[PDB]
């Protein structure tokens, strides 16, 4: 089950994110959002939802540490960290993983 | 149970970092490893045991320390509160106190 998105293609088997040859060091946090966000493409993910999915509800009072761990995965894996096209965000509701990278109008 | 170090106070009960009244937000796997240090004062601890500790179930605790670094450290490229055991690992220090004391 390897995902890709541009030059980017996660394996959920091996835990690993490659680009061109090279295996980039992800926290198992960065990880796990990345995952429950490539497994729920084009589906906006609230930020609660993202922390259930990605590290159970038993941490749910640090939701806040979402935002952090998607502005570290945007610095990574975009063209532009502040065009952020692969993750984008959804306002007042959370984030949303768009495989090609399209905008809204499309 | 809550521990302090320098103006840093971490509440293991609330799960939360505070430092002159403010909480500070931590990642999941910082407060993870920030309690496995503090629980293990003066005590050598290999990255092994620390991911053990912190998330049972490992290159990904490198970064996390030195992202605690960055916020705790007076100066990061001079931690003395997370100091690293060379070929080792790491060890938490609460008094900031250097190897030869």
């Amino acid at each position: 089950e390897v995902v890709s998105f541009g030059p980017w293609s996660l394996d959920l088997s091996t835990r690993t994110l490659t680009r061109e040859g090279q295996i980039v060091t992800l926290t198992t946090g960065e990880f796990a959002v990345l995952k429950a966000l490539v497994q729920h493409p084009r589906e906006p993910l609230t930020r609660d939802k993202l922390m259930n999915l990605a590290r159970g509800r038993e941490w749910g009072a640090m939701e806040r540490s979402i935002d952090v761990q998607v502005s570290r995965l945007r610095r990574l894996i975009e063209d532009n960290p502040a065009r952020a096209r692969y993750i984008q965000t959804v306002w007042g509701v959370g984030y949303v993983f768009v495989p090609d990278g399209a905008e809204h109008h499309h």
